[PDB]
């Protein structure tokens, strides 16, 4: 598995392990950074 958020469009959050999440939905949950929507994932390494 990977950026989760992609399914919708979304980006991803660069190291989740550290992004303080700001949204939460069915997509897991997010960070906010440069003012844009990332998707925070554990798989997400590439």
């Amino acid at each position: 598995a990977s950026c989760w958020a992609q399914s919708q469009g979304y980006n991803c959050c660069n190291n989740p392990s550290s992004t303080k999440v700001e949204y939460t939905d069915a997509s897991g949950q997010w960070g906010v950074q440069n003012g844009q929507w990332c998707g925070i994932d554990y798989s997400y390494g590439q």
